[PDB]
């Protein structure tokens, strides 16, 4: 049903990213078969972006807002909350479900 949050280790229960917030977030991205396509942890570098304003995939906009600082989780994004029917040429096959193991490090 779109984006689903599989909770692994809990956040602080208080600080949740809101629309327009900057988040600092480690992620490991895998395709529906288990193969990694991207990883901020292999670059030793958490990613930073603005949540809820249309700049990341829908699964992150509707999914990262459900986490609190410190939390580990998996966002399971079906293709309509990711790269859709065409996919991402070279990287993401069409209609793919994507699986992001994420850790929310900080909100601003
Ligand atoms: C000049 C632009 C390059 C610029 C690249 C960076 C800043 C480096 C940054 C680590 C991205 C990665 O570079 C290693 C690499 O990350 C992926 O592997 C990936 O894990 C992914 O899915 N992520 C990254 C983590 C957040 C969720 C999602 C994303 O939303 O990413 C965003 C994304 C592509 C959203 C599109 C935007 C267009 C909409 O139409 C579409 O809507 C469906 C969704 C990224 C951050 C963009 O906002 C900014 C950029 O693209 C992509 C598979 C391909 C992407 O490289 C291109």
């Amino acid at each position: 049903m779109g984006v689903t949050v599989e909770r692994i280790a809990p956040g602080d229960g208080k600080n949740f990213p809101k629309k327009g917030d900057k988040v600092t977030i480690h992620y490991v991205g895998t395709l529906e078969n288990g193969d990694k396509f991207d990883s901020s942890r292999d670059r030793g570098s958490p990613f930073q972006c603005t949540i809820g304003v249309g700049q990341v995939i829908k699964g992150w906009d509707e999914g990262v807002t459900q986490l609190s600082v410190g939390e580990k989780a998996r966002l399971i994004c079906t293709h309509d909350y990711a790269y859709g029917e065409r996919g991402y040429p070279g990287l993401i096959p069409p209609k793919a479900t994507l699986n992001f193991e994420v850790e929310l490090i900080k909100i601003n």
